[PDB]
């Protein structure tokens, strides 16, 4: 069976929280191996195991389970426990009732109809949220690797949302091909490389600010993975989002520092984030409706 460590313990599959099957309830599809919505009452989101699948498939899938599990912060997804003695596997992870937040920014759009919907307010709270989550990987020294909109998760679709990081699949993979790494959230060392570190986690979370204050556009539009790659490598860096303010944007363009050395750590992150949370200049700009 195998093995993994974090914040100085060394755990097993046998320190994993069984729960028994008969206590677990499928109710709907959520998405893709599949998701569901699921009930053991504790309200789930029920990641699967495919009962066709490789011993590679049946390794990742327990890293995973053991990689959540012991991670204990409010901006990382909860793991309630697994069911892992009957097929198919397991992970039951925190139901996040808003959903993922690439989703979330691209259908809580203001528009017409409702054009306070999002304040830049909502967004500064999410970004908090998501920096704060990865200032707890920073100080445990884990290494995200793919810090992105849509690996991270709301726990209600109002006011007072809470983002957490729910995704760890990139890290259980290092702990395959070219087309399929998130080129467009690393930095120039991770690509060019494989070299990977805190600062790693800097970057791509400058990247999914741009993602939050462009309210979930895919970073770097109309560029492919070679276009952004050679863009990145020459020193290019994305443009503000619509309306994005300039105290905003400065933290993405410090996240984007192309030495690893000159970019700032989370601890300053969450300094600049409740900056411009404090600053009315920012949060008064209204963000773009979209006709
Ligand atoms: C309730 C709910 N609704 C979602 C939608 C369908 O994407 C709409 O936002 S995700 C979601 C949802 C809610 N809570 C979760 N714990 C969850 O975990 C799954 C494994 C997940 C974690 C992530 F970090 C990112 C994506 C996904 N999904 N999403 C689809 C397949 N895996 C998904």
């Amino acid at each position: 069976n195998p093995n993994y460590c974090f914040a100085g313990k060394t755990s097993s599959i046998s320190d994993l929280k069984e729960v028994p099957r008969k206590n677990i309830t499928l109710i709907r599809g959520l998405g893709h191996g599949e998701v569901y919505e699921g009930q053991v009452p504790l309200q789930v989101a029920v990641k699967t195991l495919p009962e066709v699948c490789s011993e590679q498939d049946e390794l990742d899938f327990l890293m995973e389970a053991l990689i959540i599990s012991k991670f204990n912060h409010q901006n990382i997804v909860r793991c309630i426990g697994v069911s892992l003695q009957s097929l198919p596997r397991f992970i039951l992870l925190e139901l996040m009732a808003g959903g993922d937040l690439k989703s979330f920014l691209r259908e809580t759009r203001p528009r017409p109809s409702q054009p306070s919907s999002l304040a830049m307010l909502d967004l500064l709270h999410v970004a908090r949220d998501i920096a704060c989550g990865c200032q707890y990987l920073e100080e445990n020294h884990f290494i995200h690797r793919d810090i992105a909109a849509r690996n991270c998760l709301l726990t209600c679709p109002g006011p007072g949302r809470v983002a957490k990081i729910g995704d760890f699949g990139m890290a259980r993979d290092i702990y395959g091909g070219c087309a399929m790494l998130p080129v467009k959230w690393m930095p120039p060392e991770a690509f060019m490389e494989g070299i990977f570190t805190s600062k790693t986690d800097t970057w791509s979370f400058g990247v999914l600010l741009w993602e939050i204050f462009s309210l979930g556009y895919m970073p770097y539009p109309s560029k492919s993975n070679q276009e952004v790659l050679e863009f990145v490598t020459s020193g290019g860096r994305m443009d503000p989002p619509k309306n994005c303010p300039g105290p905003v944007y400065r933290i993405m363009t410090q996240c984007w520092q192309h030495q690893p050395e000159d970019r700032p750590n989370f601890a300053i992150i969450l300094e600049r984030i409740e900056y411009c949370t404090q600053d009315p200049d920012v949060i008064n700009t209204a963000l773009p409706i979209e006709y």
